[PDB]
């Protein structure tokens, strides 16, 4: 007996052993033998997306290779399931190519990643998943099935929570590789940030994210991530930076990625960790509402209004911008977004509390919960949330007849 975690080991999966296949012969057999089945990535989900229940078998692809294949002609490259950003964007790097975005941290999976609709920042920036353009799945009876951009069933089968298969392939489209510079700034008010303003300051730069502890009135720190192929206009809003900076106040910074403007490539700024950072496990909890950009103001309002509340529980909140997903079940689905995103302390029982809160004040702008994040959202509220979500459903009861990928988590969602 094992015991199986997620990375911030809030989550205990009933999993006696993590199943790590060495080959497709051998995983396509463990597929159309086990009854229930979920994959597990690199764990950096808050929730229990990835438990398969008492019996459920628990499986991963770090025993097959990580493959990443650049085709160069075509712009593409393909990548194992299981490859980490990290690693991907090296190679691609190498081949000088590069992705659009970024997550915060480098070291997560790629198709958990674009199961859960994992984003950046930049308001004509779409999500990870939004780059996919081919993925090879295994189906319950052991058979692979492929899914490519066309294809009408193509919009719930990359953002799809692991409910289709086992992704053991995945292809992205790649832009020439480009350079970045990154510029810090501290104290941003709240008061005078109207839609105008706030507009301005979100598309100041290709990625842009607010950060604020929820303490004092205001944003603490403003982060821009700059194209050096792009203009940039000086940004009078917020004093530039004196520090190198942690977007958590008090985290050591120099784990972050380098900032005062120093120009470097793109993977090496996307990202606010650099890649030497390599945690284990972390002590925190996440949760992330997306909401239509145009509620932005009046989100930000309604955070500042209960920020007595939210400060004593928080580590750090992210404010981010996304484009519009085509992906049925991504909360970026359909509507270009603004993200709210809380790293809390590792606190559930103080958390729970202060999220039901903060999700009641969310209630009038659609809030979408973040898939791979803590949330407590009911199942009726988050259906309605969702338009495409019944073509989901369909699409999950043609692949998977029997359920085989369905947990509770998935279940209730669908239900
Ligand atoms: C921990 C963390 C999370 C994080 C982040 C920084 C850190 C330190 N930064 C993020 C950010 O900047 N933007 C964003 O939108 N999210 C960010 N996150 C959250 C994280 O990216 C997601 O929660 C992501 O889904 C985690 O992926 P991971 O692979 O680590 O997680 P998992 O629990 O094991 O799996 C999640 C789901 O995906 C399914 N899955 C995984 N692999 C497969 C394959 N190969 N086939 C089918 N499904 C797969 C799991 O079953 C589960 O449903
Ligand atoms: O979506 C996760 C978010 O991006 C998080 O990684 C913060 O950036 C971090 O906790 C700040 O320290
Ligand atoms: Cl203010």
């Amino acid at each position: 007996d094992i015991t199986v975690t997620n990375w911030a080991g809030n989550i205990t999966y009933t999993a006696k052993e993590l199943l790590r296949p060495h080959s497709l012969d051998a995983l396509r057999a463990l597929v159309a033998d086990s009854a229930r089945v979920r994959v597990l990535g690199s764990g950096h989900s808050f929730n229990e997306i990835a438990e398969p229940g008492d019996g459920g078998v628990l499986l991963s692809l770090a025993g097959l290779p990580s493959v990443v294949d650049v085709d160069t002609a075509a712009r593409t490259v393909r990548v194992g399931g299981g490859v980490r950003y990290a690693e991907l964007a090296r190679v691609v790097h190498a081949r000088g190519l590069a992705l659009p975005n970024m997550a915060s941290l480098p070291h997560i999976s790629v198709a958990g990643s674009v199961a859960t609709g994992t984003h950046g920042s930049g308001v004509g920036n779409g999500s990870l998943a939004s780059v996919v353009r081919e993925v090879e799945l295994v189906t319950a009876d052991g058979s692979t099935v492929v899914i490519a951009r066309g294809d009408e069933r193509f919009g719930g089968a990359v953002t799809s929570l692991g409910a289709l298969g086992v992704v053991t392939s995945l292809t992205l489209d790649l832009e020439p590789a480009y350079e970045m510079e990154q510029h810090v700034f501290t104290e941003l008010p709240l008061a005078g940030l109207d839609p105008a303003t706030f507009e301005t300051v979100m598309a100041a730069a290709y990625s842009v994210s607010l950060f604020t502890d929820w303490r004092a009135p205001g944003f603490r720190q403003v982060w821009l991530k700059r194209r050096t192929d792009r203009p940039l206009d000086g940004f009078p809003y917020a004093a530039p930076a004196a520090e190198k900076m942690h977007p958590v106040p008090g985290m050591p910074a120099v784990n972050c990625t380098e900032q005062f403007g120093v120009p470097g490539p793109w993977h090496e700024r996307l990202p606010h960790f650099r890649a030497e950072f390599t945690p284990s496990s972390g002590a925190e909890l996440q949760s992330e509402y997306l909401m239509p950009r145009e509620h932005a103001l009046a989100a930000l309002h309604a955070m500042d209004a209960i920020r007595e509340t939210l400060a004593p529980v928080l580590q750090t909140c992210e404010i981010r911008t996304v484009a519009a997903d085509a992906q049925w079940l991504s909360p970026a689905y359909g509507r270009d977004t603004v993200a709210a995103h809380f790293t809390w302390v590792e606190d559930t029982a103080a958390v729970l509390p202060v999220v039901r809160r903060l999700e009641e004040a969310l209630v009038p702008f659609a809030a979408r919960p973040h898939w791979g994040k803590v949330f407590t959202v009911p199942a009726g509220e988050l259906r309605a949330l969702y338009p495409r979500l019944a073509d989901f459903g369909a699409l999950a009861g043609a692949l998977d007849p029997a359920g085989k990928f369905t947990n509770a988590f998935v279940r209730g969602v669908l239900a």
